[PDB]
């Protein structure tokens, strides 16, 4: 039911946005169909874990606190699509990074996808008392994410920043806040229950889940093959400040560090392979198991602190964690 | 005094934003100084006509309606910088259109500049009753502008759209709403006087001033030389839906239209020159004088309708028009 409800509200949001363009912004049918196709291409096709998480938090807080129900779940669906459209926006922005009208249109797509998050909120939440608080928390997480993208893209310039604490700074802002913290906060908002929860425990939980996810993503990027990973992992070539790189640098001998530094961030096939050889021979996949296991323990423990005062909310934080773990 | 006050508030906004990054987003000094330099480079150096217009509307509505004064003018300065930062954001986005870390940083700059408009508003207007209405009208104009950019960049694909009514659609959304209508609305908002004015007359006035500006900009792009224009005009090469092109197509003979169509949108020096020859021989600069003169008359007339019910506001609309005319 949640997915069928989420997709039903997608059709409703898309029709509002596109009829708004036609009726209030003078848009011609060719461009409306063009934007409908762009929207479907960029916003549909994933798993919707960010958006479905908003729905789950909302249902938990109404079962464990009926026209208020119908309204809360619909509000939750619109907030879910706000996050999915934000994610679509970041993805387009990444694609541009890696009189040309196609690049012009990609930039425009990125502007439109972000503006659509505002446009759907201003329409569907027009009369809600939380519209202003919703816009502010959404904008702040969006800002946070751009800051984290800056931390990430500039991490190899300014290996001094190849440390675990800076790796965690990148994860926190680039990934954790909009993937884990934002869906949770948005469900609390539509449920009018934000003040009822320990936000420190909640923020701590989102950072930890985001870290668990990113370490795993980093290790798969290097070790999971493309037919199994679904893409070509290029972190070594891109000289990412990845979990593997900062962990290797701490346990490598000095000549190994020199070998790492001479070969990292190159597209050359054997320099990339020399890096994977170093990672393997330093048993980083062994280190990965224990590192994740310990993050998991801290996650489990913190959910219980949350549950003492917010049992319903904690149950949905538990559901979101299961999807990652 | 207005400029010295505007620049003083720039220092205050920049210090808030950058200290916020340092104190709440974990930013290192190297990146803070990097962002201070990027902000100065992108946001300073223009004429600030959009931002100073907000200040002017505010002063008019307090002289022609004292701690409320100090607050209103300061609010107006922050709203002015919101528009200037929005403009900085659009300029970066244009520059991208025309593992590469510099293009990555330009995209990031564009995200940051837009997010900064939200961040300064949420901080300085935190307790204002208008924060939510301000965010909504600002976001809607920002959306409008992206739609107008789409109309502009796709005007030569999908010469069927080379008409005056579509030229006016491009001008309205790409230029008029955020350059003329937005500074006026923002001054009304900080003055708590939005409901006191005929918004239809005001929107009509902004479209007309934006049209006057863009026709002039289009004709200079073709006819003003670069040392006098301050740039290389490239509308012909870029096949823009410019005022010259749609006006020529209406008065050209059929063989001239074929000559125009064979030579428009090319970087070749003599094809560009053949286009300027056609424009000249069709007396488009003659047509430009009369076209502008008639837009001016409609502007003059509408300001007076506005003044019957909103004399102070009308006086600042008159000041903004003088800067364009």
């Amino acid at each position: 039911m949640p997915m069928q409800m989420f997709m039903q509200v997608y059709d409703e949001i898309q029709m509002f946005l596109l009829e708004e363009l036609e009726l209030k912004f003078d848009m011609d049918p060719n461009r409306v169909r063009y934007l409908r196709k762009m929207m479907d291409t960029t916003c549909l096709g994933g798993k919707y874990n960010r958006g479905l998480t908003v729905i789950d938090v909302a249902e938990s807080l109404l079962s464990l606190s009926g026209a208020r129900r119908k309204r809360v779940l619909h509000d939750a669906c619109v907030c879910g699509w706000m996050i999915e459209f934000l994610q679509a926006h970041y993805l387009v922005e990444d694609d541009i990074m890696d009189p040309d009208v196609t690049v012009q249109c990609a930039i425009n797509d990125g502007l439109l996808l972000k503006s659509w998050t505002h446009m759907m909120a201003m329409h569907f939440f027009a009369d809600r008392p939380f519209l202003q608080d919703l816009l502010c928390r959404f904008n702040r997480v969006d800002y946070t994410t751009a800051v984290g993208q800056l931390y990430d893209v500039t991490s190899m310039f300014d290996f001094a920043e190849f440390t675990l604490s800076n790796y965690k700074r990148i994860v926190k802002y680039k990934t954790a806040y909009y993937t884990y913290l934002l869906p949770l906060v948005m469900g609390l908002i539509v449920s009018e229950a934000l003040p009822t929860v320990d936000m420190g425990v909640t923020e701590e939980l989102a950072m930890l889940m985001g870290e668990y996810f990113q370490v795993q993503d980093d290790v798969m990027d290097c070790f999971t093959p493309p037919e199994r990973l679904g893409k070509v992992g290029t972190d070594i070539q891109d000289a990412k400040c990845s979990w593997l790189a900062v962990t290797f640098l701490a346990k490598a001998s000095s000549a190994q560090v020199a070998e790492f530094k001479a070969n990292y961030g190159s597209g050359d096939s054997e320099k990339v392979a020399t890096v994977r050889r170093l990672y393997e021979e330093a048993d980083l996949q062994g280190d990965y198991v224990a590192y994740e296991a310990a993050v998991a323990e801290q996650v489990k423990e913190l959910i219980e602190k949350l549950r003492l005062c917010s049992p319903g909310f904690a149950a949905s934080v538990e559901t979101l964690w299961g999807k990652t773990y």
